[PDB]
């Protein structure tokens, strides 16, 4: 009595439990390959996303096993939540295939990028993007690999996000992405917490320009983009940074780096009225505290859940709240990966 049936999508095969229907494509990434279905057993719809042979290589295993265990540990309103995991294959030596059951959201951030959103809207989805980061904190995680397609939303305004964040050489499809990593994480640098708070900096800002604030092919021409655009870091910074990179940083051409208001000019927020006017500004400001290369000047996740711009929406139910109550680190053979993997999708 098999439970599995195969379906295609795009360029790949989807062999799923029968409880799950009429699946639909939409969309992609490097984790995997994602489809829409309808859930006959809660009747509703679900998003399923194929892990294809996760433990190919470290650092994907490490990835896949992690996301695994904090998926059903953690569960808060704004972190994507899992509903079901299963394999068709019934034997180790046969393991291949990872699906993983998830609620289905109806965009990532990317579209919401290429649109323009009201100072109501935006702040929103801007609040429960920090109060998701302000979870996952708490909980002694932090993300460091924000981006817009790690971000999902519905129709209700309601924003979760996907992944939990990085924990090996890779010439896999995979891009490179990097637009989004603080500075310090960048130049080698330790670094906290706000460190996240950078990229929902670059997030804020690009759903403002509705462009990639800093395009940059490598790491290298990625820093002038920040330069650039942010300006020259102030010497103190610099006195902060290795002798390998200090004399790199230190020997680039100098910036003065375009104002706030030049940035993110009045065109690209509503200025409806006055009310959109003064929203506009206190977004500026917002995006201003965030931006900031040296960490120690760039404000907290606390304090950026109580700016103007963002504490319309604050409530303390869902900021301060009791964290939930494994974790691995050693490094591990693709063979131990596989079983662990295996174990921990069968339980
Ligand atoms: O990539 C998407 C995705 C992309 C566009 C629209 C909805 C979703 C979506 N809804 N739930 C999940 C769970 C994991 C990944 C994804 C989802």
């Amino acid at each position: 009595d098999n439970q599995f049936y195969s379906v295609e999508v795009g360029d790949s095969t989807f062999t799923v439990l029968k409880r799950y229907q009429n699946l639909k494509p939409i969309g992609s990434g490097a984790q995997g390959i994602v489809c829409a279905a309808y859930d006959a057993v809660l009747d509703r719809n679900v998003a399923i996303k194929k892990l294809s042979r996760p433990f190919q290589n470290q650092t994907h295993a490490k990835r896949a096993y992690r996301e695994l265990v904090l998926m059903k540990c953690v569960n808060h309103k704004n972190i994507i939540s899992l509903l079901n995991v299963f394999t068709p294959q019934k034997t180790l030596e046969e393991f291949q295939d990872v699906y993983l059951v998830m609620e289905l959201m109806d965009a990532n951030l990317c579209q919401v990028i290429q649109m323009e959103l009201d100072h109501e809207r935006m702040s929103y989805l801007l609040y429960q993007m920090l109060c998701g980061i302000k979870h996952l904190h708490s909980a002694g995680i932090i993300h460091r690999d924000l981006k817009p397609s790690n971000i999902v939303v519905k129709s209700d305004c309601t924003l979760k996000i996907l992944d939990f964040g990085l924990a090996s050489f890779m010439m896999t499809p995979y891009v490179v992405t990097r637009y989004y990593r603080a500075p310090e994480v960048i130049l080698g640098m330790g670094y906290k917490e706000n460190v996240d708070i950078w990229s929902v900096g670059c997030i804020m800002g690009e759903m403002v320009r509705h462009k990639i604030l800093f395009p940059g092919r490598d790491y290298i021409d990625q820093w002038n983009k920040v330069i650039e655009q942010l300006g020259t870091p102030c010497p103190e910074f610099m006195k902060k940074l290795q002798p390998t990179v200090r004399n790199y940083v230190e020997n680039r051409p100098k910036y003065a780096g375009l104002t706030f208001p030049k940035l993110f000019p009045d065109s690209l927020f509503p200025a409806d009225s006055e009310h959109n006017k003064l929203k506009a500004s206190q977004a500026r400001d917002l995006l201003s505290k965030m931006l900031v290369i040296d960490p120690a000047k760039r404000i907290s996740v606390d304090d950026a859940l109580q700016h103007p711009y963002i504490n319309v929406w604050y409530d303390p139910a869902e900021v301060e709240a009791p964290p939930p109550q494994q974790l691995d680190e050693r490094e591990h053979t693709i063979e131990e990966w596989k079983e662990l993997i295996y174990k921990e999708v069968m339980n």
